[PDB]
């Protein structure tokens, strides 16, 4: 109409959606101006000219509003609310304008300035590649309804299950007796705690509870021993991170699931429920890492993957001067062109090689070295633009890369009076990148990459839209609140705190790293409420488990003589060499010389030796040592026996050489660490095993190259950070560490010179700390010593160079971008292989397909016995009430009982403990009317036939053994171990199974698990072999590493010390999941008080060695059972 058409000329021009940009970016900077601990109730300058700008921003933002109501019409598909983001600004402006009324209402109510943070998401629909991707993840959000309803099975039953179990028990501090006798100044706290303010509870275990640490194993102060007389533990007080690690409730214990569902902080809790109640609560705790952290988050990604492809697949499927030519040759000779690669190699090396505390003649040989290469590259200069000429000297951009380059050295050659010494020399590391003119393959790959990253770039901003929005709520809400309290006369504010959108943004992206994203937690749950822990719910499900799978989603899609007997000797080989791997976990830095144990493992070492070289015999006369083709060494796994059985035969050798066993023991480690390494032909000696390490080799060659410029940047980023930092990871840990500037400071106070074991100083040691940030793990650490880092021998100052913050997070976001870029290159290279094996075995699969098409046609009507119930009693019971007219019942009494296990808690009302005690008698009395009807509904024959009613028979069978016992303690008439109860309450959870039922896309998609299990399976027997050989490996290494009060540990706290085998299997798991395990590589790698050879020893060059291969096998492992999960699912989604 005339109305509409005055306004549709000017909401329909583009320049609307520019300026609608323009004010969203002006609000997004409004937004990011709020100081939470100085904008106190806004009466500063900057607080009235951010407030005027807000005004405008909402005027403006109503304007528009009410324009295109009278431009496009109201509520239908054409009018204004036709789009969802349309809805979305008109909720903005509604909230907007309530919060407005209710300032001039003069209620502040900061709870709906709150909403101002959604303000930066309207910026989604005025971009289109973002506006796409948006609703493409908005419509790949329904379908994954299904692994949230597995996320909310393995929620509720561990949450059920903990409450249940540890129902208020860590809270049992120990106290002093109950009548106690002092005779004045009382200074004696009312419990024990071994840090201050229960930094570290002391959790005991209740008389009953089989604990562990029972307030016998106290501490004794080091007068009188106070600690004596904390004799008995009562459970009442707050309980562990200022009442933040609990199982009361079940929204709490929701919280510690959460946290071990993110492998952050998950030893702590777990030894915390191991002082509370039971040692035997890893196979919990372990359960729910296997369960959760690994098969959900990963069935997450498998998840967003399949489904962002057939949506991708659905929207794109609605579619469908002579000497000038003289002295090229000397160019185009493919010898100088090597000659100029060894120069540019040995410039790096020489980039390399500088260190702290450089001899004095070494950094002029440094310097010179400079010049030379510097003098050889303005050659090439001189030389290249006269045999080619000016425009072919500039027809290729890689030579004005080395012009510029030239010229930087020139300059910073010449600049020898300030500032050129500062960033000049810094940029020499741009020689290196000289590479990419010549590797050839480093250019296809790097072209692969960029073509990525033009996918990959507006993903990128939304990534940045959601920190910003996240950081702004952190902001709003955690403002101020995270104040450290005071230590030195002032409450010093938090290093992870949310005081600035600097720090907001720097503790929002920390939380998506998932590094002490729990403290945090623990300190945002104790200052504002408890339910401030659905801020992180969300920042990192949103961050972590959608948003960074539906990246790698639109990665994947974007790419897309003697006698011979052989009947079981492989198989009775493989027994023997289990043998020797049972008496391999057994070899712990424990036993007494010449002890029973220890002649046992010499004699069986002896005895398997003996085996493994009687096979060596059999299987070179069987073939031949190198006779001639189709020999014994003609094969890989061959060759490994061989040199395991060599290594086993020297060692021997060497040992009955113990006489005179000085300047050999070196020797004897070697030999043992490769008695570590024997237990590997399994791999050999069993097929299924030998084919998936060869497809998991072929799966590594694909991402080689990648791996190859990951190690390049490695070391480009490990030379940059040792110019940026060299002795500047010193400080002075000692009583003050205050007051005092340089090291002279520190010795006048005598406290220490503590270097850290993460620093610059040389180039291995800013490799391992890089790896160490690379893992997204300890990387705070690293990043808060790099920013507080200030000169060679002075105390680092807090945020001295803030700076900084853009190498420690630039690291971050390359190191990460590869490795994504790493599983989708295998992710495609399974797809290739997969996908002819599935064309060949597929077709001729279809076939017998439509031959059980037929099947089903045969199948028909078997004169179904519906009869033999019909006018017996049943005419209803069949058909009228196996309907799914009464099977909602079902699911709603599930529901209901769910609802009700969810309502357990610490000190419940007891009339509260009586209804839930007459709900689950109305559960069990209906689900055995239940079973009972189908009974009577039909016979036997379906009774076990369907497979199912046997589940719903053995539910009702548990509920009724349970209910039993409960009226054994009203009369009395046995007294029944609480255990066997606790058993049948902790069981009661399995009544949440009938639910798998109706829930057909539960059995779908764990189904498409369940066929995944020939390679999960497979992979996770290679991964318990890599923790066999790893943890062997590391308990001869760290074995002896004594954890004590003269060794404060860091990493390896109770049971994960390397000591004996378990306590290293633990360790390793721990590892594994990247929960503390470059503390552990700082406990191993640690100069000890000389007692004992190992921290004096070559540790430096393995143990580093140690955590990071084991780390990278890990990883990639658990890579590829997630792909071999996806290619089984994509194979599903085929059929
Ligand atoms: C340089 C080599 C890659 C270094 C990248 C890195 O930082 O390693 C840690 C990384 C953390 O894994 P993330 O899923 O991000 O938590 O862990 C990884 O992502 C490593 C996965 C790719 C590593 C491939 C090479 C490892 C050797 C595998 C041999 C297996 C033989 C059996
Ligand atoms: C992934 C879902 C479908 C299955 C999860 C099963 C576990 C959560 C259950 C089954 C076995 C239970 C454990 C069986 C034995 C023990 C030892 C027991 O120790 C003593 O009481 C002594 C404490 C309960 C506990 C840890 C139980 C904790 C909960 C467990 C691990
Ligand atoms: C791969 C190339 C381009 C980089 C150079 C390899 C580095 C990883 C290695 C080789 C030279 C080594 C350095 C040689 C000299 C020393 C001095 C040394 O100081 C001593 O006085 C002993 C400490 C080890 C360090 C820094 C070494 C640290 C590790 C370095 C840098
Ligand atoms: C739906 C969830 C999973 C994602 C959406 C995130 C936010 C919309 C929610 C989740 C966490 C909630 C916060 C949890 C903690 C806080 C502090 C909490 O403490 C207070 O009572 C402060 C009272 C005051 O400041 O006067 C009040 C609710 C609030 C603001 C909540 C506001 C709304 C938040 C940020
Ligand atoms: C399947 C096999 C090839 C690998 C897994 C074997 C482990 C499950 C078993 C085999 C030997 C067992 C170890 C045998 C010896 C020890 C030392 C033992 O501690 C002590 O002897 C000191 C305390 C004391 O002496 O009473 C604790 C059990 C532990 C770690 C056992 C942990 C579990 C181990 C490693
Ligand atoms: C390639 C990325 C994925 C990881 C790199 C792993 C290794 C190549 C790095 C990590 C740990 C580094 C080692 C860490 C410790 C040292 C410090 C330095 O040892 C010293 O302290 C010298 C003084 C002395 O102890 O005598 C020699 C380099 C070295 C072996 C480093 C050599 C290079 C290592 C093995
Ligand atoms: C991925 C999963 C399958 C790894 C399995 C882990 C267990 C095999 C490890 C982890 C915890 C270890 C336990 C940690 C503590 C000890 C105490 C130790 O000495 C007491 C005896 C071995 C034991 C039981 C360990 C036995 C082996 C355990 C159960
Ligand atoms: C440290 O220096 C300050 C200087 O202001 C002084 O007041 C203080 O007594 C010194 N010592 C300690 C332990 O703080
Ligand atoms: C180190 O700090 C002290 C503080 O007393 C100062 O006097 C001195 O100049 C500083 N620098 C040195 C010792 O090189
Ligand atoms: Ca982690
Ligand atoms: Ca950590």
């Amino acid at each position: 109409t005339s109305p509409r058409n005055w306004c549709i000329k000017m909401v329909c021009n583009p320049w609307f959606e520019c300026v609608s940009m323009l004010v969203i970016l002006l609000n997004c900077v409004t937004l990011g101006m709020y100081q939470p601990c100085d904008d106190m109730d806004c009466l500063s300058d900057r607080c009235k000219i951010l407030q005027v700008f807000d005004d405008f921003i909402f005027i403006f933002f109503a304007m528009e509003m009410v324009l295109k109501m009278v431009a496009l019409g109201i509520f239908g598909k054409k009018c204004y609310l036709g789009d969802t983001w349309n809805r979305l600004d008109f909720f903005i402006v509604m909230a907007g304008m309530v919060e407005y009324s209710l300032d001039l209402q003069n209620i502040n109510l900061s709870a709906i300035r709150t909403v101002r943070v959604l303000r930066p998401l309207k910026a989604i629909n005025r971009v289109p590649s973002m506006r796409i991707l948006v609703n493409l993840l908005l419509d790949t959000l329904p379908m994954l309804g299904n692994v949230l309803l597995l996320c909310f099975f393995v929620f509720f039953i561990f949450g059920i299950i903990g409450v249940q179990l540890w129902a208020g028990l860590l809270r049992n501090r120990c106290f002093l007796e109950e009548n106690f006798t002092i005779q004045g100044d009382v200074a004696l706290p009312p419990y024990y705690q071994p840090e201050e303010d229960d930094e570290m509870p002391f959790i005991c275990s209740l008389s009953g509870d089989n604990g562990i640490m029972g307030c016998h194993e106290i501490p004794p102060l080091k007068c009188v021993n106070w600690n004596r007389y904390y004799n008995v533990c009562r459970t009442g007080s707050a309980n562990p991170h200022k009442g933040a690690i609990n199982f009361d409730n079940i929204g709490y214990a929701w919280i510690v699931i959460f946290q071990v569902i993110t492998l952050e902080g998950w030893v702590e809790i777990m030894y915390y429920v191991m002082d509370a109640h039971s040692f035997y609560n890893f196979i919990y705790f372990i359960l729910l890492i296997i369960v959760g952290s690994f098969f959900m988050i990963n069935l997450c990604l498998v998840v967003i993957a399949t489904q962002f492809s057939e949506t991708k697949q659905r929207e794109h499927r609605l579619m469908l001067r002579e000497t000038r030519a003289k002295l090229r040759g000397i160019v185009d000779s493919k010898y100088f062109n090597r000659g100029i690669m060894m120069a540019i190699l040995v410039n790096t090396v020489s980039m390399g090689i500088e260190h702290h505390e450089q001899p004095e003649e070494l950094t002029n040989i440094l310097e010179i070295c400079n010049v030379v290469f510097t003098s050889m590259f303005a050659l090439e200069m001189i030389l290249k633009l006269a045999a080619f000429g000016l425009f072919d000297y500039l027809r290729n951009p890689y030579n004005i890369f080395d012009s510029i380059i030239v010229i930087i050295s020139i300059w910073e050659i010449v600049g020898q009076a300030d500032g050129g010494l500062s960033v000049l020399r810094t940029f020499r590391l741009l020689r290196v990148l000289k590479l990419v003119r010549f590797m050839p393959a480093l250019r296809r790959q790097l072209v692969v990459l960029m073509k990525t990253m033009d996918n990959v770039a507006t993903f990128c901003m939304l990534l940045m839209l959601f920190i910003f929005i996240f950081s702004i709520l952190g902001m709003h809400i955690f403002g101020c609140k995270f104040s450290l309290r005071t230590d030195t006369g002032d409450t010093v504010p938090d290093r992870k705190n949310f005081d600035s959108l600097l720090w907001a943004i720097v503790t929002v992206f920390q939380i998506l790293t998932q590094e002490d994203w729990n403290v945090v937690l623990y300190n945002g749950m104790a200052s504002t409420s408890p339910w401030a822990s659905l801020y992180f719910v969300a920042l990192m499900t949103f961050g972590n488990y959608v948003l960074f799978n539906l990246l790698v989603a639109i990665l994947v899609e974007g790419f897309q003589q003697t006698i011979i007997a052989h009947k079981l000797f492989d198989y009775v080989v493989l027994a023997f060499i289990f043998l020797n791997c049972i008496t391999i976990a057994l070899e712990r830095p424990q036993i007494e010389a010449g002890s029973t144990e220890r002649i046992f493992l010499t004699v069986s070492n002896y005895i398997f030796t003996a085996i493994f070289v009687g096979e060596m015999t059999l299987k070179v006369v069987s073939l031949g040592l190198y006779f001639g083709e189709q020999a014994y060494l003609r094969s890989s796994w061959n060759v490994l026996d061989g040199f395991l059985v060599f290594v086993s035969i020297i060692d021997i050798v060497v040992s009955l050489a113990s006489a005179g066993g000085a300047k050999i023991l070196g020797v004897l480690r070697v030999l043992r660490l490769l008695r570590t390494l024997r237990p590997l032909r399994v791999i050999s000696r069993a097929p299924g095993l030998k084919l998936v390490v060869e497809t998991l080799i072929s799966s590594l060659k694909p991402i080689g190259n990648i791996v190859l410029i990951c190690c390049a940047f490695f070391i480009i980023f490990g030379i940059l950070g040792v110019q940026l930092f060299k002795g500047k990871f010193y400080h002075c840990l000692g009583v003050d560490t205050r007051n005092i500037t340089n090291r002279s400071d520190c010795m006048a106070a005598n406290y220490r010179w503590v270097h850290h074991k993460y620093n610059f100083d040389n180039l291995g040691q800013a490799l391992m700390s890089l790896f160490v940030l690379a893992s997204k793990d300890g990387w705070v650490n690293i990043m808060y010593n790099g920013l507080d880092a200030v000169a060679v021998d002075q105390q680092p100052v807090t945020n001295h160079n803030p700076w900084m913050l853009l190498y420690f997070i630039s690291f971050l976001l390359i190191v990460s971008f590869f490795v994504l870029n790493m599983f989708v290159g295998v992710v495609v290279e399974n797809f290739h292989k997969c996908r002819q094996h599935q064309e060949a075995e597929e077709a001729r699969r279809r076939e017998e397909k439509r031959l059980r098409r037929l099947e089903k046609k045969r199948r028909k009507a078997q004169r179904l016995p519906y009869y033999a119930t019909y006018c017996h009693t049943r005419l209803l019971i069949h058909s009228m009430c196996t309907s799914h007219y009464l099977d909602i019942f079902i699911t709603f009494i599930i529901c209901l009982n769910v609802v009700t296990m969810s309502l357990e808690h610490y000190n419940q009302p007891t009339s509260l403990e009586t209804a839930l005690k007459y709900c689950n008698y109305m559960f069990t009395t209906v689900f055995v009317l239940e079973a009972v009807l189908k009974l009577v509904a039909f016979g036997l024959r379906r009774f076990f036939k369907d497979r199912w009613n046997q589940l719903d028979l053995a539910i009702v069978l548990l509920s009724v053994m349970g209910i039993t016992l409960e009226e054994i303690e009203i009369n009395a008439a046995l007294p029944i171990n609480p255990t066997i109860i606790r058993i049948m309450r902790v069981l009661r959870i399995a009544r949440v199974l009938k639910l798998l039922k109706m829930a057909t896309g539960m059995r779908a998609l764990l189904d498409t698990v369940v066929q995944a299990l020939p390679q999960v399976g497979n992979l996770g027997l290679l991964f318990m072999l890599l923790f066999f050989i790893y943890a062997a490996l590391g308990v001869e290494l760290f074995g002896k590493l004594v954890c004590n009060d003269e060794n404060p540990c860091e990493g390896m706290s109770r049971h994960a010390t390397f000591e004996n085998f378990g306590m290293a299997f633990l360790t390793l798991f721990q590892v594994s999941t990247g929960d503390n395990w470059n503390g552990i590589m700082k406990d191993t790698l640690r100069d000890c008080t000389h007692d004992e050879r190992s921290c004096l020893s070559s540790l430096q060059f393995v143990s580093p060695l140690y955590f990071v291969s084991f780390v990278l096998t890990a990883q990639f492992v658990l890579i590829n059972v997630v792909v071999a999960v996806l290619m089984k699912h994509l194979d599903d989604s085929n059929k």
